[PDB]
């Protein structure tokens, strides 16, 4: 797997395969995950980062690597580290998808709004690249969704997901504990095989870091 980083450090993108690599920055020192699909339509990432500077260097990074234009993000979930960045997007003519409690929630954070425009289940396609997005219940928050890519079996679990390496669940200030088993479950009962999972924060794994997660649950 290649590895780009920018000139600080403070991002990278790293290759899952031809059209499909994770991005990872950090904040204040926090790591935070997304995915960037190089499609013939554009590039569209899931989540963003963790403020608006961070955002506009990932931008950046990608459109001079892959020689073409960010032109959808999802949003999936409105906490900092997915949201932060949605001025920039906006402003650039960016397209930010999300659920309308996502964008509600963003509201009411006081962020700029995302579109609103994924239903529980939704399958869109950019170019060749299919990707569908799920709200399987509540977790880590109350309205985190997750992605699908059903080409390459590969699940964005986002931060509903833990990294091996995590030992708790991190900040459940907003979470619901006794539904985030639940929820897990159904993404369990949706995606029955699947090569790769990319957690919220930390390393890319399979299907046990869900396991992982529900064990951390108990
Ligand atoms: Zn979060
Ligand atoms: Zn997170």
């Amino acid at each position: 797997k290649t590895v780009i980083k920018n000139e600080t450090g403070t991002i990278s993108i790293s290759q899952l395969n031809k059209n499909v690599w994770v991005h990872t920055e950090l904040g204040s020192a926090v790591p935070s995950n997304g995915l960037v699909l190089n499609t013939s339509k554009g590039l569209v990432l899931v989540d963003s980062s963790w403020d608006d500077k961070l955002t506009k260097e990932l931008i950046e990074m990608v459109e001079k690597k892959f020689q073409k234009r960010v032109t959808d993000v999802i949003i999936t979930h409105a906490h900092a580290d997915r949201i932060g960045g949605i001025k920039t997007l906006k402003e650039r003519g960016i397209k930010a998808h999300s659920t309308a409690l996502t964008a509600e929630l963003a509201k009411k954070n006081g962020y700029e709004e995302p579109l609103g425009d994924l239903q529980t289940v939704t399958n869109l396609k950019f170019g060749n690249m299919k990707v569908e997005t799920f709200y399987p219940g509540k977790g880590h928050t109350e309205d985190n969704i997750v992605v699908w890519l059903p080409q390459y079996n590969i699940l964005v679990g986002g931060c509903l997901v833990k990294s091996t390496s995590a030992k708790d669940l991190g900040n459940v200030a907003d979470a619901y504990v006794n539904e985030w088993s639940t929820s897990i479950e159904n993404v369990l009962k949706r995606y029955r095989n699947i090569n790769a999972v990319v957690p919220g924060h930390g390393e890319v794994g399979d299907k046990g870091l869900l396991l992982h997660t529900l064990d951390l649950l108990k």
